[PDB]
DNA sequence: CGGCAATACTG
DNA sequence: CAGTAT
DNA sequence: GCCG
């Protein structure tokens, strides 16, 4: 699949990001659809009128398209804030948002050590901060497949029958990642449980977890873990690992959810929604429970995730075509 | 105009 | 709840 | 930001 709108859209992007960093997110989310729609044209926009025949794709946003298509630029980006590049760096640290680095820049920081020497940082904040370079650079697949393996490996010790699925965007085929995601069930439908408590513990024994940052181990229903993990070996850099642990009825749901992308993962979500139906990552299910919030709708059984793009009428797509 | 995915921890 | 996260 |  080739972009022929990247002129476009790496230039849209700049400002999305602009956007996103700080605060606006309904605006920020508005572009990055926009983006995906042209990344997607079979041709190089080369009208307004054409621009504006694409779903996703207004007046404000095809004024912005033409502008840099004829002159290669697009003068908004001259007038973004002086502040962004610094809201852009605070909220680069995992644990922080738009808010958090508002915060900071309020009480006058503007680089990485005035945030380590004075400001108040969260225990999240604190780790995101120490792997800072770490975590910004994108690991290669095959660094990926090794934290994966580890895992994989650690698990099936202590039953051979889990099954562990690399997703996110090592399932969806991309040549770096920017963490891993490990998603874990047993065909059985139980062996699954108590897998959390010894899969974590038998990880921190060979000092491969190195920081937790979300983790509810109190709770023996417990479905996900966020932390970071370092391969063993000279020169290896820390990264980020999330590991979710889910009954076998709903590993069509958590594979597919998990897989994502996040873009096509809110798309799919809506699609279900105005199909009368709510999709999550623990199932697909008949739209939600004057005009409020109450009760689940009923689980419809979905055995693969070619079972939920059927219920959905949606024609499926391999993983690495949910790259949106 | 209001809605924009559905959901899971932290403190 | 506010914030941040997947 | 766009859509309905
Ligand atoms: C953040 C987020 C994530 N998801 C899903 C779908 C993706 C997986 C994994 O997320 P990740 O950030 O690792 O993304 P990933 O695709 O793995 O890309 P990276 O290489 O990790 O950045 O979770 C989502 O539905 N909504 C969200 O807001
Ligand atoms: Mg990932
Ligand atoms: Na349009
Ligand atoms: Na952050
Ligand atoms: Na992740
Ligand atoms: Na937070």
């Amino acid at each position: 699949a080739t972009n022929h709108n990247l002129h476009i859209t790496e230039k849209l992007e700049v400002l999305a990001k602009a956007y996103s960093v700080q605060g606006d997110k309904w605006r920020a989310l508005g572009y990055a659809k926009a983006i995906n729609a042209l990344k997607s044209f079979h041709k190089p926009v080369t009208s307004y009128q054409e621009a504006c025949s694409i779903p996703g794709i207004g007046k404000r946003m095809a004024e912005k398209i033409i502008e840099i298509l004829e002159s290669g630029h697009l003068r908004k980006l001259d007038h973004i804030s002086e502040s962004v590049p610094v809201l852009e760096l605070f909220s680069n640290i995992w644990g922080a948002g738009t808010k958090t680095a508002q915060m900071w820049y309020q009480q006058g920081f503007r680089s990485l050590e005035d945030i380590r020497s004075q400001a108040s940082l969260t225990t999240q904040q604190a780790i995101g901060l120490k792997h800072y370079s770490d975590f910004l650079e994108r690991m290669p697949r095959e660094e990926a497949t090794e934290i994966e393996q580890t895992v994989q490996k650690a698990a099936q010790a202590f039953n051979s029958g889990l099954l562990c699925v690399a997703c996110g965007s090592y399932r969806r085929g991309k040549a770096t990642c920017g963490d891993v995601d490990v998603l874990i069930t047993h065909p059985d439908g139980r062996s699954h449980r108590g897998i959390f408590s010894r899969l974590l513990d038998s990880l921190r024994q060979e000092g491969f977890l190195t920081d937790d940052l979300v983790s509810q181990e109190e709770n023996g229903q417990q479905q996900k873990y966020l932390g970071v993990c370092r391969l063993p070996g000279p020169g290896r850099r820390h990264r980020r690992l999330d590991i979710i642990v889910v009954p076998y009825s709903e590993f069509a749901c958590a594979l597919l959810y998990f897989t994502g992308s996040a873009h096509f993962n809110r798309s799919m979500k809506a699609l279900a929604k105005t199909k009368g139906m709510s999709l999550s990552e623990h199932a697909l299910s008949t739209a939600v429970v004057h005009g409020c919030k109450v009760g689940p709708g009923r689980v419809l059984p979905t055995p693969t995730e070619k079972d939920v793009f059927r219920l959905l009428g949606l024609p499926y797509r391999e993983p690495a075509e949910r790259d949106w």
